């Protein structure tokens, strides 16, 4: 089992990370959220494959 990298609302690490991202300029925030959506897709893909291999 692999740890969920962004367990808060699917895109934040924890509350201080949320507050930090929400304080950034729009371009930076949307770039980081895009980065994280890629990380989360790969995490979820690996989780699916683990379920299928059981
Ligand atoms: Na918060």
């Amino acid at each position: 089992e692999e740890a969920n990298p962004f367990p808060l609302e699917g895109k934040y690490k924890d509350e201080s990370d949320r507050e930090h991202l929400e304080s950034l300029p729009e371009m930076e925030r949307e770039t980081l959220l895009f980065e994280r959506s890629q990380i989360m897709q790969k995490y979820q893909e690996r989780k699916l494959f683990r379920a299928a291999g059981r």
